[PDB]
């Protein structure tokens, strides 16, 4: 049974790890990380690490993503010693301030060097944020791709195609947490869910490795052809910056309210091997979520880009 870790970096990132356990997912440790000692004081992980003591002195990273990477750097054994032991590593955090920008591709390529899995899930600011953070964000981005197995990129104002009008900023940053819950569990489910493996492992890890960045859709559909118009809108999710044409690897997950036939997996899986344009190492599972009724949801990570 795999040992999974789910690192937050930063304050955002902190909140949304925070949102992960308020909702209960379940058979994972989670870890915080932050320049800013009070920040780091209300964060709800039990494992919590201050980075960057001396150089910040607790005060954080005033947006500077240099003094974000100097601070992991600085700090690189204590992260060592969080992660010991993990098969599996998420790092999540919000791009475009200092610590999470600076410092999670520290924390990435610290979790990789020991022979974990290493998943970012990261998200780029609003527009409202200002092009400054944007610019930010984006060398964070490649940092991160250099340094995980696979990056998830979350665009964070992809979040108002699918939200009412009246949303104010505050729950749009709660659903910013959300997304990034809903990309950790959805990942997470591929390898084990209510304590059962689902994929298998090491077919997981070696699709997932050394890929940089990724594709993650989610889609959902119910009553006739629920199963392929669950895997259309799978793979043409709002939250998608490009499409999975031309993809070398695909894991996909299916999941109903009862156990579904193989023969209805294997008609999603064909809207996604089609989609394709060329032919994948594609590796399916289904799963059984209780409290479904007629919908069928489903989970495609695409890599090989
Ligand atoms: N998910 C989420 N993202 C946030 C929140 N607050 C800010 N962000 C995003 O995270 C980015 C980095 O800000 P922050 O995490 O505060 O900076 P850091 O602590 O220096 O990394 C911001 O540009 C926002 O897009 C939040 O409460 N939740």
């Amino acid at each position: 049974m795999a040992t999974l870790k789910v690192i937050g970096v930063g304050g955002g990132g902190n909140n949304a790890v925070n949102a992960m356990i308020d909702h209960g997912m379940n058979n994972v440790e989670f870890i915080a990380i932050n320049t800013d000692g009070q920040a780091l004081n209300l964060s709800k992980a039990e494992s919590k690490i201050q980075i960057g003591e001396k150089l910040t002195r607790g005060l954080g990273a005033g947006a500077n993503p240099e003094i974000g990477k100097k601070a992991a750097e600085e700090s690189r054994e204590q992260i060592e010693d969080a992660i010991q032991g993990a098969d599996m590593v998420f790092v999540t955090s919000g791009m475009g301030g200092g610590t999470g920008t600076g410092a999670a591709p520290v924390v990435a390529k610290i979790a990789k060097e020991m022979g974990a899995l290493t998943v970012g899930v990261v998200t780029r600011p609003f527009s409202f944020e200002g092009r400054k953070r944007q610019t930010q964000a984006a060398a964070g981005v490649e940092a991160m791709k250099a340094a995980v197995d696979t990056l998830i990129v979350i665009p964070n104002d992809r979040l108002l195609d699918i939200v009412d009008k009246s949303t104010p900023m505050m729950e749009a940053f709660k659903e910013a947490d959300n997304v990034l819950r809903q990309g950790v569990q959805g990942i997470s489910d591929l390898i084990a869910v209510s304590g059962e493996v689902n994929l298998d492992f090491a077919d997981v890890k070696t699709i997932m490795s050394n890929q940089g960045s990724a594709l993650m859709g989610i889609g959902v559909s119910s009553g006739e052809n629920r199963a392929v118009e669950a895997a259309k809108k799978a793979i043409s999710s709002p939250l998608l910056e490009t499409s999975i044409v031309g993809a070398q690897g695909v894991l996909m997950n299916i999941t109903g309210g009862e156990s579904l036939s193989l023969f209805e997996a294997q008609e999603a899986a064909d809207i996604v091997q089609d989609a394709a344009d060329e032919d994948v190492n594609m590796i399916f599972g289904t799963v059984i979520n209780p409290e479904l009724q007629d919908e069928i949801v489903v989970t495609v990570i695409a890599t090989g880009f």
